[PDB]
């Protein structure tokens, strides 16, 4: 995330940390993710297309910081690594960029609400909110694009979706944004989600309630003029979704 605040599992306890466990026994972070129920942890397929043996990912939920344990937190491997069939990319934009990870802890359970863990919502079908809504987006990832480290501490800012007509334009996106994808940014282009923070959600309220609009998936560098967020469209996705988690 850049700009934006530090925060804490609390205020996003939905956000799941992603980890890979390297051939030679060093961990390191791959991407955010959301607790939609309690066995299920949705994010981005490109955050696995690399190395897709489930076996490879551990799963924390209740967690604050990036390299160091947080009260409360849970630890889960891969029971299921779902990757979405029709996962294509560009160098720059990624296509149908969803995933489903079923989580079970090595005592066999799924997670458990708390004061750091809860389930968010999803959408009902093709129901998103409207250009100008304000949004937030978590993630750990980079707090500038020419960072080599990723903060160590969970982060969160604020921005507003934008239109499909808008994202379309030549100056933004054109052709490579899609109707399965949403756009955001900040009105002056200071704050935005960065290369770490793919995986995680897009959060706006939607009839009174925290809901799951967006999966970070792409843009062109972070925080840049006429560059905004894209998102993958969740309300686009809930046969994908429901099916896979039946
Ligand atoms: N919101 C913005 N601006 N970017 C989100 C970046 C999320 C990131 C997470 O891993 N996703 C990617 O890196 C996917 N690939 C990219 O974003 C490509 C496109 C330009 C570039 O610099 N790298």
């Amino acid at each position: 995330i850049i700009g934006g605040e530090f925060t804490t599992i609390e205020n996003q306890p939905w956000f799941a940390a992603i980890y890979r466990r390297h051939r030679g026994g060093s961990v390191t972070y791959v991407c955010g993710g959301s607790l939609i129920s309690p066995c299920w942890v949705i994010s981005a397929t490109h955050c696995f297309i690399d190395y897709p043996k489930k076996e490879d990912y551990i799963v924390y939920l209740g967690r604050s910081r990036l390299n160091s344990n947080t009260q409360g937190e849970m630890k889960f491997e891969v029971e299921n690594l779902i990757l979405h069939k029709d996962y294509s990319a560009d160098t720059l934009a990624h296509h149908n960029d969803i995933a489903l990870l079923k989580i079970r802890s090595k005592e066999g359970r799924c997670a458990q609400p708390s004061r750091t863990i809860q389930t968010i919502a999803l959408p009902s079908m093709y129901n998103d909110p409207q250009f100008g809504t304000s949004c937030e987006i978590t993630g750990f990832g980079k707090e500038q694009s020419t960072d080599y480290l990723y903060p160590e501490q969970l982060k969160m800012t604020v921005v507003k979706l934008i239109s499909h007509r808008e994202c379309q334009q030549p100056h933004y996106y054109g052709s490579e944004v899609t109707t399965k994808m949403l756009c955001a940014a900040d009105p002056q282009w200071k704050t935005d989600s960065c290369q770490g923070d793919s995986g995680g959600p897009l959060v706006c309220s939607l009839q009174g309630r925290m809901t799951l609009t967006g999966i970070v998936s792409w843009g062109r560098g972070c925080a840049l003029k006429d560059k905004p967020g894209v998102y993958t469209r969740v309300s686009h996705f809930l046969p994908w979704i429901r099916s896979h988690t039946k």
